[PDB]
């Protein structure tokens, strides 16, 4: 299943990403429900913006792991998971654009 362009690696951890208050506290409460990283074929675009790249990962991931992005409540899970997966799909860099 995980060979989607957006499957959640989901190893069961709390990561090291500074969310700010409400996000980080909600993460600590139920973190096993969230990803570790993504498998969006790394990134092979010699000309991609962040708002192109990580966006494409998200337009993929929303359809990868649909059962997560259909919670009945879980408010802060959006503001965590959307930011979480954005960092997971931003990181350091891809290639053409670099530090």
């Amino acid at each position: 299943a995980e060979n989607r362009p957006g499957a959640f690696i989901k190893q069961g951890r709390k990561l090291d990403i500074d969310f700010g208050a409400e996000g980080n506290r909600y993460y600590e409460a139920n973190y096993w429900q969230f990803p570790d990283g993504i498998h969006y074929n790394g990134c092979s675009e010699a000309n991609v913006t962040k708002e192109a790249f990580v966006t494409g990962c998200i337009n993929a991931t929303q359809a990868a792991n649909q059962g997560e992005f259909q919670k009945p409540d879980n408010k802060l899970h959006q503001q965590v998971l959307w930011r979480l997966v954005q960092e997971l799909c931003s990181l350091k860099h891809c290639e053409f654009w670099l530090e």
